[PDB]
C-alpha cells in the first residue's frame, strides 16, 4: 500500500484512454525493450535533446503493454511512475525519510516481478537527504542486481553536469540515444494528433496547414526542435480561429476600441485633428461593419495562411502571401522611396529588387537577402539611403543596427562584436553584434566607412555573407538569414569610374568580392537636380517649426538663388545645409529672440540683391 | 586551390549519403581565432575559473554521437598556436579538457580547407 500513496499509475490511465497515439518511432521502442528484458543491470535512460519526445516513448510503451505487441517476457507488467517530490514530503525528523524509502524499495522488492517503476527527471536523486553522502546512493546495491526496471528520460545536458559527477552510478544505466527527426517524418507524426484538437476546440483542420506548418517554420523558428516546434502554431492557429467565432472578427474590435479611446480624448479636451482622424476611422469602421454583414449574408476552418499569421505574428519576420495589404505598397516603393532621396535611380531599383525578388519567394532560402556594397564620392546620400528604407519597412529610425568600422583601427577590436572566449572576464554580456540580432531579427545592419578598419575585420564577416550563421562565446549560433547587410565606403571619390573599381580590388581578396552582391557606384550630383533637395530641405525646416506654430513663405528667386550657390562638386550636397542656416537660420533667430515674431503668422522672405532680408 | 571551385560544396556533399541530411556534422569556422586565447572555446576552461561546466565547442559535440564529419573552414586566418592544439588530433586521436575525460578521434573524417596562392602554376 505504500506505492499507493507515493506514486501513481500510468497503465490504469492507458486502459481509459488519457494518453496521445503515439507514432513512429520503433527503433527506440525496441530498443528499450531489448535492454529492459535482459538478465542483469537492465535500465534505460532515455537521453536526447529537449523536446524530440522521451515522455512519448514510455507513453508508447504503456499503449503497446496495454495492446499487446510486447514479447512474452514483459506480458502485463502494469508500470508504475514514481515521485520524488512527494517522498521528501515532510521529513524534518532524523531517520524519517530513509525507512519511507526503504518501504516504497521493499514493496517494489516484495511483488513477483510485476512492478517496472518509472521515474521522470532523474537527475534528483542526487541530492536527495542533505544531512555526508547518505541519500541517494541507497538504491546502488539494488540496481546491480537488477531488481527494479526503472525507465528514466533526462536531457542531454542536464546529465553531464550531475551523473557524470558520480560516475560509481552512471555505468549501472544502459543508455538510449533520441535524436530529432527530419520534416519527411514530422508531417506523419502531425497527421496523427489531428483529432484530439478537433475535440477541445471544434473546429476543422486542412491538410494543407500540417504540410505547411512542417515547412515553414524550420525557416524562422530556430530555438527549438522539430517535433515541439510545429505543433505549437497548429493549436495557436487553432485558438485564433475559435477567438474569431465571438460574433465579430478582430478588425471591428481594434477599430471600436480605437474610435472610443479618441472619443474619449476629444470629448475631454473639449484639439480638431483627432476630429478628422475620428471620422475617418469612422468611414473606416462603417465599410468594415457593411462588409462583415455583406459577408454573412453570402469562415469555420483554418487554412495555410493563418499558420503564416501566427509566424508573422511572433518573431516578427513578416512571412504570409501578400494578402494586398501592402502590395499597393510594394508596387509604390520605388515611388515612396525618391520622396527623400532623388536621384540615383539605377541603384534605388537595385535595392528594391532585393526586396522584391524575395517577399514573392525565388531568392535562396539560407543566404542573406541583400549582402551588397555601394560606394562612390562624398556627399551623394549613401548614408540618408540607408536610414530611409528603414523609414517605410518599419516605421521606424533607431530599429536598425548601426555599427561603425572606424573605430576598429588594430587587430584584437574584433572580440567587442563577437564577445570574450569562456573563462575570461566579460562571459556574461556575449557578443555585442550577436545578442542585439537574437532578439528581433530581422532589422537592417549598416558597417559605415569600412575603409578604416585594419584588415583583419574582414575575415570575421567572409561567413556572415555566405552561409548566414555565427558563433557567439557561449555556443549559441544565431543567423543571419533574412537581415539585410549595408556596406559603405569611400574609395575613389573622384577618380574615374575604372581606377575606382582598381581601388576596391587592390585593397580586398579575391575570396571577399565574390561573396558580394552586386557592387553599386553612386554618381555625382547635377546643378538642375538640386533644387527638390533645396525643396525638401526647406520642407523639413518649416515642419520643424511647429513647435512655436510659424511657417514660411518662399518666393522662387530665393529658391533658385539657394541653388545657384550650390558649387564645388568636390564636396557635394553637404555645404548647401550649411548655407539654409547662413541665410535664413541664424538671421532668423536674431529676429526671433528680440520678441516681435510673436506665434502664429509666418515671415516672408525675399531677396536683397547679395544677401537676402526676412 | 582558387576560389570558387567547390570546395565546400563536397564536403557537404559527402555528410550527405553518410547521414541522409546536410546538418548534422560539426562546422566550425577558425576564420575568428586571429589571438592566442581562443583556444578555450573548444578546449574548454581549467577549474577554479569562470565558464568551468561548460565544456568546449569541439568536445561536446563528438562524445555524444561519435561519427559525425567535422569541417575547418579557411585555417588561413588562425594564429599558429591553434595549429598545437590540432597537432595531437592528428596521429593520436585524443585531446583533453577540464572535466578530464579523453575524448576519442578515431573514426571522423577531418577535413581541411584553404584558398592558399589561387592560381600557382
Ligand atoms: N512520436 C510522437 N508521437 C506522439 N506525440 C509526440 C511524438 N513525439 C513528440 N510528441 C509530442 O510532442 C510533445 C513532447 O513532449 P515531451 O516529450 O513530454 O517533452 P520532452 O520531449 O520530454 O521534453 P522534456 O525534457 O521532458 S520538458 C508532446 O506534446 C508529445 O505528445
Ligand atoms: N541625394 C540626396 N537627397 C536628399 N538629401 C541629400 C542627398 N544627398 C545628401 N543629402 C543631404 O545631405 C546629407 C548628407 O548625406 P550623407 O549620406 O550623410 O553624406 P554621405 O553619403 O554619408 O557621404 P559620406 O562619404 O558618408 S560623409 C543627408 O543627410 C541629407 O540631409
Ligand atoms: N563543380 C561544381 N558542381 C556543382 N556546384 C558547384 C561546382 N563548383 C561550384 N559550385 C557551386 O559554387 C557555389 C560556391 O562554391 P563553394 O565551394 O561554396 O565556394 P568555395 O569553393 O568553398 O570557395 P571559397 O574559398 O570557400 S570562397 C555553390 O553554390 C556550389 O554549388
Amino acid at each position: 500500500q505504500a506505492l499507493q500513496k507515493y506514486s501513481t499509475d500510468l497503465t490504469a490511465r492507458a486502459r481509459e484512454g488519457k494518453l496521445d497515439p503515439v507514432i513512429g518511432r520503433d527503433n527506440e521502442i525496441r530498443r528499450v525493450v531489448q535492454v529492459l528484458s535482459r538478465r542483469t543491470k537492465n535500465n534505460p535512460v532515455l537521453i536526447g535533446e529537449p523536446g524530440v519526445g522521451k515522455t512519448a516513448i514510455v507513453e508508447g510503451l504503456a499503449q503497446r503493454i496495454v495492446a499487446g505487441d510486447v514479447p512474452e517476457s514483459l506480458r502485463d507488467k502494469t508500470i508504475v511512475a514514481l515521485d520524488l517530490g512527494s517522498m521528501v514530503a515532510g521529513s524534518k525528523y532524523r531517520g524519517e525519510f530513509e525507512e519511507r524509502l526503504k518501504a516504497v524499495l521493499d514493496d517494489i522488492k516484495n511483488s513477483a516481478g510485476q512492478i517496472i517503476t518509472f521515474i521522470d527527471e532523474l537527475h534528483t536523486i542526487v541530492g536527495a537527504g542533505a544531512t555526508a553522502m547518505d541519500a541517494g546512493n541507497m538504491i546502488k546495491p539494488m540496481l546491480a542486481r537488477g531488481e527494479l526496471r526503472l525507465v528514466g528520460a533526462t536531457t542531454l545536458d542536464e546529465y553531464r553536469k550531475h551523473i557524470e559527477k558520480d560516475a560509481a552510478l552512471e555505468r549501472r544505466f544502459q543508455q538510449v540515444y533520441v535524436g530529432e527527426p527530419s520534416v519527411e517524418d514530422t508531417i506523419g507524426i502531425l497527421r496523427g494528433l489531428k483529432d484530439r484538437y478537433e475535440v477541445h476546440h471544434g473546429v476543422r483542420i486542412t491538410d494543407s496547414a500540417l504540410v505547411a506548418a512542417a515547412t515553414l517554420s524550420d525557416r524562422y523558428i530556430t530555438a527549438r526542435f522539430l517535433p515541439d516546434k510545429a505543433i505549437d502554431l497548429v493549436d495557436e492557429a487553432a485558438s485564433r480561429l475559435r477567438m474569431e467565432i465571438d460574433s465579430r472578427p478582430v478588425e471591428i474590435d481594434e477599430v471600436e476600441r480605437l474610435v472610443r479611446r479618441l472619443e474619449i480624448e476629444e470629448m475631454a479636451l473639449s484639439l480638431a485633428k483627432l476630429r478628422s482622424e475620428l471620422a475617418d476611422q469612422k468611414e473606416k469602421l462603417a465599410e468594415l461593419t457593411t462588409r462583415w454583414q455583406n459577408e454573412k449574408n453570402a469562415k469555420e476552418e483554418v487554412g495555410p495562411d493563418d499558420i503564416a499569421d501566427v509566424v508573422s505574428a511572433w518573431t516578427g519576420i513578416p512571412a504570409g502571401r501578400l494578402l494586398e495589404g501592402e502590395t499597393a505598397k510594394l508596387l509604390r516603393m520605388e515611388d515612396e522611396l525618391g520622396k527623400r532621396v532623388i536621384g540615383q535611380k539605377a541603384a534605388v531599383t537595385a535595392v528594391s529588387d532585393a526586396v522584391r525578388r524575395s517577399r514573392a519567394g525565388v531568392s535562396d532560402p539560407n543566404r542573406p537577402t541583400g549582402a551588397f556594397m555601394f560606394l562612390g564620392p562624398t556627399g551623394v546620400g549613401k548614408t540618408e539611403l540607408a536610414k530611409a528604407l528603414a523609414d517605410f519597412l518599419f516605421d521606424d529610425e533607431r530599429a536598425m543596427v548601426r555599427i561603425d568600422m572606424s573605430e576598429y583601427g588594430e587587430k584584437h577590436t574584433v572580440a567587442r562584436l563577437i564577445g570574450a572566449p569562456p573563462g575570461y572576464v566579460g562571459y556574461e554580456a556575449g557578443g555585442q553584434l550577436t545578442e542585439a540580432v537574437r532578439r528581433r531579427p530581422y532589422t537592417v545592419v549598416l558597417f559605415d566607412e569600412i575603409e578604416k578598419a585594419h584588415p583583419d575585420v574582414f575575415d570575421v564577416l567572409l561567413q556572415v555573407l555566405d552561409e548566414g550563421r555565427l558563433t557567439d562565446g557561449h555556443g549559441r549560433t544565431v543567423d543571419f538569414r533574412n537581415t539585410i547587410l549595408i556596406l559603405t565606403s569611400n574609395l575613389g571619390s573622384g577618380g574615374s569610374a575604372e581606377q575606382v573599381l582598381a581601388a576596391v580590388r587592390a585593397t580586398f581578396k579575391p575570396e571577399f568580392i565574390n561573396r558580394l552582391d552586386d557592387v553599386l557606384i553612386f554618381e555625382g550630383l547635377n546643378p538642375e537636380e538640386l533644387v527638390r533637395i533645396v525643396d525638401i530641405q526647406l520642407a523639413q525646416l518649416g515642419k520643424r517649426l511647429a513647435q512655436r506654430r510659424l511657417q514660411l513663405q518662399v518666393s522662387l528667386p530665393a529658391k533658385r538663388w539657394l541653388a545657384q550657390r550650390g558649387f564645388d562638386p568636390v564636396y557635394g550636397a553637404r555645404p548647401l545645409r550649411r548655407l539654409v542656416q547662413q541665410a535664413i537660420g541664424d538671421q532668423l533667430a536674431k529676429m526671433l529672440l528680440a520678441g516681435q515674431v510673436h506665434d502664429g503668422d509666418t515671415v516672408p522672405v525675399n531677396v536683397s540683391p547679395d544677401a537676402d532680408s526676412l
